[PDB]
């Protein structure tokens, strides 16, 4: 009569005592495993027989697998606190997961600009355009910021979509020439001023003062900012969702089709739906959760931060990723190699 539950989630994406609290309440043995690379997660899910009862993919990946039999539909009768989830956010996630059949939204954020407040102002002045992609996508600005250090993500899907939106095009353009032409043109003009393309080095580099501007995931940047504060190192890190808009994305809990410990998994999911549980997570990880009942319980410093919980005018400028034809996938990979070579 041992009860067990196997979970696979991102690093830095739960509160330190969430699992311990759940174990004390339920008597379930939780085996909590972490990944730091989306490629690692998706490769395991596609191979199957992962041994996980719960996993945390992107809503975008879930869309790609809706007919592949990777996941199983969630039994809402075992999730009595489902009503706490924000219907407005559920509708957006339903673009990827019709009728919210497979996924329980967990946390969500944007891809924006993380930056060192003091260094940016030293280089570009007090009126530096921190509210705009101009800060890092105007070559004249990036040339000045080069010495204090510029990082881009190593993700052509996010970066091309960001550049296309900045150029006034469909962020999800289906036209190959938009990628190989104007988007690559701008990226090649910026390239000489970019120190590196990497998925995670920018977090600690922002916190320690080694880079001054980065394309980054909001909550990871806010984590860096908090780490700098705790270190009492004088580094002031902030984050901007720029005025031209930005990519929004949603991390979700889902259940592999071969999950064994289904009752325990639903217990954990409904535990996450308790307002104080997920509010406590957001307090620790600096990400907005999808639970509207939880918002008033989140610490004021987090819920009042419009780069974590953006208001309606900002949300209306955000775009989400669409699935492309594989021809466009290959275009993006080829063009990204060209960009990075310079
Ligand atoms: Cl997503």
């Amino acid at each position: 009569e041992q009860k067990t539950l196997h979970i696979y989630n991102w690093t830095e994406y739960i509160a330190p005592d969430t699992v311990a609290n759940f174990e004390k309440e339920t008597g379930i043995k939780v085996v909590y495993d972490v990944f730091d690379s989306n490629e690692v997660l998706e490769g395991k899910l596609m191979a199957g027989s992962t041994g996980f009862d719960l996993v945390v993919p992107s809503a975008y990946f879930l869309e790609r697998q809706l007919t592949a039999g990777v996941f199983q539909p969630l039994d809402k009768s075992k999730l009595p606190e489902w009503k706490n989830l924000d219907p407005e956010l559920l509708k957006l996630v339903a673009k990827h997961d019709p009728d919210n059949k497979f996924a329980m939204p967990y946390m969500w954020a944007t891809t924006g600009i993380g930056y060192n407040v003091d260094k940016v102002k030293a280089v570009l002045g007090e009126n530096a355009p921190v509210d705009s992609w101009d800060l890092i996508l105007k070559p004249e600005n990036l040339e000045k910021l080069k010495s204090c250090g510029v990082s881009f993500l190593d993700d052509p899907e996010e970066v091309f979509a960001t550049v296309l939106n900045y150029l006034g095009k469909d962020p999800n353009s289906t036209k190959a020439d938009d990628y190989t032409g104007p988007a690559t043109d701008l990226l090649l003009k910026l390239r000489p001023n970019i120190r590196y393309f990497h998925s995670s080095q920018y977090i600690n580099d922002l916190a320690n003062g080694d880079i001054c501007v980065a394309i980054g995931w909001a909550g990871d940047v806010w984590q860096a900012s908090n780490r700098a504060k705790e270190a009492k190192n004088g580094v002031n890190v902030s984050f901007s969702i720029p005025k031209e808009g930005a990519m929004a994305w949603f991390d979700v809990f889902a259940m592999p089709a071969d999950a064994k410990n289904k009752d325990e998994a639903y217990q954990f999911l409904n535990y996450l739906l308790r307002p104080d549980v997920v509010a406590h997570i957001s307090d620790h990880v600096f990400y907005a959760n999808a639970n509207k009942a939880a918002t008033p319980l989140v610490s004021a410093e987090v819920r009042e931060n419009p780069g974590i919980y953006p208001p309606a005018d900002v949300r209306a400028k955000l775009f989400t990723q669409k699935v492309q034809d594989p021809k466009i996938d290959r275009v993006r990979t080829r063009a990204w190699t060209k960009v990075k070579s310079g």
